[PDB]
């Protein structure tokens, strides 16, 4: 999928996690975020279209996804342990990573 | 790219790391591995073609890539520190993760 569609998936899944009824639901929503983040890594965002594929900016963009995937991954483990409230808090905390990339590159 | 082309990227770059002359080369080879592992995550491997997209097998498969990406990430930071031998050793440890997935799903 393209960057916009993956971003939509990330957004929608945050809301799913916020309203989730149990740990199993939070876990699979986080797994879907992890996939969307991985699939997004390959993208060239509009703001960087004229930069080299290997520019510092493009490499920084890709790093943001590495970080996001790690954080989603850790949160998924909290849900796997049945810690629903903790997983939900960790999902909310992800927004701070979302924000950092957007302020730079969106 | 498809699953096999990404596997080829993983394999070629591991060889590059083994023969690399400086940290920057190692770091860039690792970044390309991390991208290939991210793109492979979406795949359905032939051995699991008949299972549910949400079967324990397919989730275990995607989890293999989450683990691999985290290890690749950590190794990239070692190279970023200029620690070439350490990053080479870390890249070598990656092979245990390659092998675990292959033994199950290859
Ligand atoms: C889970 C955290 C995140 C959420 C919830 C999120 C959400 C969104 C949403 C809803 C959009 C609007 C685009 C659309 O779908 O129409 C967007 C755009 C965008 N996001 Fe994110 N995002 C997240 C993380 C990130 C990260 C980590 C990066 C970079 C590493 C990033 C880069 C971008 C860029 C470049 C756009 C503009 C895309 C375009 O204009 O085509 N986002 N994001
Ligand atoms: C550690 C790094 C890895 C390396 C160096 C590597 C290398 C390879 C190579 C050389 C092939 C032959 C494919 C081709 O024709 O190009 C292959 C196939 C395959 N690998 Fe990996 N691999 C790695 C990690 C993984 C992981 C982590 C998984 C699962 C989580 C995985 C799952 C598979 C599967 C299912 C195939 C067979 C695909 C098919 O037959 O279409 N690999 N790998
Ligand atoms: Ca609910
Ligand atoms: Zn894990
Ligand atoms: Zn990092």
């Amino acid at each position: 999928a393209d960057l916009e569609d993956n971003m939509e998936t990330l957004n929608d899944n945050l809301k799913v996690i916020e309203k989730a009824d149990n740990a199993a639901q939070v876990e699979k929503a986080l797994e879907k975020m992890l996939a969307a983040a991985a699939d997004a890594l390959k993208a060239t965002p509009p703001k960087l279209e004229d930069k080299s594929p290997d520019s510092p900016e493009m490499r920084d963009f890709r790093h943001g996804f590495a970080i996001l995937m790690g954080q989603i991954h850790d949160a998924a483990h909290l849900a796997n342990e049945g810690k629903v409230k903790e997983a939900q808090a960790a999902a909310e905390q992800l927004k701070t990573t979302c924000n950092a990339c957007h302020q730079k590159y969106r």
